[PDB]
């Protein structure tokens, strides 16, 4: 009974209730994403934590998936700030890193997207694979059915985003597959600064 | 305003994965095609996801669809048309296109996506924009993770889809963010057969 | 909502799923209860701690609510002894000892109490207040009514207990109140061996 | 067997819940009282049960029972025939006695034990066995712990109870189990309008 | 409550005790007691002791009958039982079954039925070291070979370091402050030859 | 796809904007047009300059003609604006609205439809420091003037330092190896002085 559906059901809804509950009171945030691959001395990292400080200045709580890498310098800059640093794990085959304060670990995967997008206001994605990339287009497409509003989505990393988003451009606005405000609305830079400016004037008057 | 709130949320979507379950609990061996919606019938694309659908019931699949119109339809017609098992997995915004024999519509696009890993053994990208990319990297996400297995993905459009292909494979591995083999499995392809013998020889034995 | 009834029950629920799903595979076990408030020096935990050891020497798991005092003695003998050691902690208006190695937190009481009856197969009191005398006469009700069976009952400390024993012989058999077996049924004893002997025995032949 | 498995117990233990608080949910306010199924009409102590139910109506309690016979039963008459509200709250093993108003059958001992703290502010204690003393210890540790507040606590029979409190009041307080002002709480008494004016009197004001 | 936990139900459960012990025994071939603790394991000299008690006892033609418990009560029943002679045990209930060398055995509930068995069916009591169950039989034995309750009814100890503060009291104290007679002590055995012991009985029976 | 994303759709659309900007801007009276960089700040000394700019020209009574977006767009607008003048802005859409100062704003999709009603419905090009915008737009003043089709048509380049290397590689360079003649380059004013600048404008449409 343990693997069949009618126990996995009240599972994937304990889930739910779980994640809902604990995040329930969560202040203003953004969703931060991107590498778990990157190391603590690279370029891509330093930027994370300094957008993670950014944000919290901001008042924004940073919310990451919690592993290392380009979640971890994300979560270290808010927390050495003292602003919120969440981190929401997944079960892998595959632990959370050391500047998460609220911790959470999900065992269904769409369960912990789901998170992400109910309990944020903006998503920035700083370089990544393909798990970053999972939750671009993710929200890119609630962005563009209406499901969510006021969200804005950044991209860090100009001379690394420029192939997909050409692509994006030279192919599917050019072919129909999207309307070019889908891929224009999103902001591509090297400034952090600018980043959060574009964010806190999206959410200017609520 | 209980309409919008936790509890009923959680009712909801435990009432989606309790209807998806049950109505998808018999299915046989499964692939899911995915493309743009907004394809009209005359263009080649369409007429390769029709002859698609048609090849995979010749090689004793279910054809999964998002159910909509587009590059969702010609498969959906293709398989329906020879006679095999047609799915269309809907989600809430318009209805199913008329070649769905298996129909189900779904409010929560997370409760939609996971149906398609659940009940389909493999995946195939015609075409498409950001809902097709959306799938694309989250399996490509649960093959590296080992999440499934045996789980083969072929993109349809040597030219379409060959310049995210070329920044994946630049980019992406160039500064580590994946191996190599996370993008070589995939299967680029403009020959339809080709595609289905792909995903039967890795099905082999089941 | 978050603290009306609605949520209140898929809340409930949530918990219940999450320990049994959490606590499914466990093997034979004793749960073990004492105060909280002993010390380590103390000839109690001394015996606790021998308790934890011995239990595990005999096969068994050793379930406690893990907190510190006589819950922590028990959980360290049966942790350095290589065994299973559980503990089961409360949320209180009051954290788990660091000698339980499957570390489960519940919210309910009422959930965290069914736990230890449905996930243990005896019960071995050392000397504790109002907590240990809760869960003393919750089990001693389930044993008299027949909800659990081959469930042998110990108490430790004969000095200690000796007062409270004669209290339920000298009044509450005496009037009525109970069986005489209700209370020879269990062992008060200052042996350890023997209090794991009488535990082996009882569950020899399951 | 279904019926003896998890999802089964589940849903059995969200349907009680769910059947007491809805029958309850209007509550005024109340007191519990325990005391042995066993004791007959004509003992001193279903007399005493019978006039404590009459003078808990006169303080415009509700009178909350198990619902069985004997010293559960009397309380239940005085309040029924003072015109007041009588409610029992059965377990399944037999009936409810006959002087209930409000009567619901729990199969789920944990379930109808969490009612009376959620829907009661007083216990009252007359002589009974371990189901009465399972109940004496749970509130006794709730006071304790801080989890109910204002919630006072009497022991009906000064002679049945002395030497309980006697133990407790010497080997538990000397031992440092509890804290002298963990025992003094309560109030033990035969005199009846004594206990009800100490409930009174810590509820004053609410 | 219960009528079963009231005087009239204790009469006739102690009126059912008489009657099941006097009817199972009635019948009984000539008969030795031995008492002992019921705390000694096999290992120890005492319960081999007890073993040998019982076999001589049987090669003397007497049934042995014990408390049917563990310890040195087992022993004399093992010893009797594996030389083929009648093993009696006559329990009592306690809180947490006769020993299996019981090959005639009844349980009690009232301690004061089963002493009443031992007296009226058996004609000797042998006491191995034991504790306050065992010396509750021996002055008991005592006081009835004093009051002339029971008559030509030998009462043997065995172990001599064992028994010999208890008897040196019973000399120097009760002896000598007139409490008892002094032949109401000298006519127990205390020895450690448990062929002596099984001879004192067998010549204090004959002649009769 | 859609009918909006292809050539008929387009050609109307295209249409519809030189429409609306001939029909729009019909009756403007003297107007010059003034660029520079969208991205200089209202607190650098060139922004001070635009505005002071804006100011001048509108004592000269001239409308100022802008881009419309911010920076040195702005700044002109903003002292135009100001001194009662008439502050026109002439956007072009662009991923992530017209200057507050604009008092006078068109909003255009198609870049080469935009740069027609700079070229139509002013009579002078002033460029305040810029990048590559500004330069589009000097090198086409440039080639009008060059080619005749506009006539009369001053065109000012405001600092000399930040102008200076351009100018010098336009007369060593492009002169030099005939690309230009050298009046081509002469007649452009390069300064640092406003009302020259301006004076400049009103001389060179005198006498017509
Ligand atoms: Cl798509
Ligand atoms: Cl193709
Ligand atoms: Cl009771
Ligand atoms: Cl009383
Ligand atoms: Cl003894
Ligand atoms: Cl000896
Ligand atoms: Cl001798
Ligand atoms: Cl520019
Ligand atoms: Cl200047
Ligand atoms: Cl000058």
């Amino acid at each position: 009974w343990k693997h069949a559906d009618p126990w996995r059901v009240l599972r994937i809804q304990s889930e739910f209730v779980a994640g809902f509950d604990a995040l329930h009171e969560m202040p203003k945030a953004v969703t931060v994403f991107g590498s778990a691959r990157i190391k603590e001395d690279h370029p891509y990292y330093k930027a994370g934590v300094e957008l993670g400080e950014k944000l919290v200045a901001a008042d924004y709580a940073v919310v990451t998936g919690g592993g290392p890498g380009l979640m971890e310098a994300p979560n270290k800059g808010a927390s050495e700030a003292n602003g919120l640093s969440v981190g929401l794990g997944i079960e892998l085959p595959h632990h959370l890193n050391p500047y998460v304060d609220l911790g959470l670990n999900f065992r269904y995967f769409f369960a912990r997207k789901t998170m992400f997008l109910k309990y944020s206001q903006a998503f920035v994605c700083l370089p990544g694979g393909f798990g970053t990339l999972d939750e671009l287009f993710e929200v890119l497409c609630m962005v563009q059915t209406g499901k969510v509003t006021n969200f804005p989505i950044v991209l860090i990393g100009t001379e690394f985003w420029a192939g997909l988003v050409d692509w994006i451009r030279h192919r599917l606005v050019e072919e129909g597959m999207i309307d070019e405000k889908d891929v224009d609305r999103m902001l591509v830079t090297d400034d952090l600064d600018q980043a959060v400016k574009f964010i806190v004037d999206a959410h200017a008057g609520l």
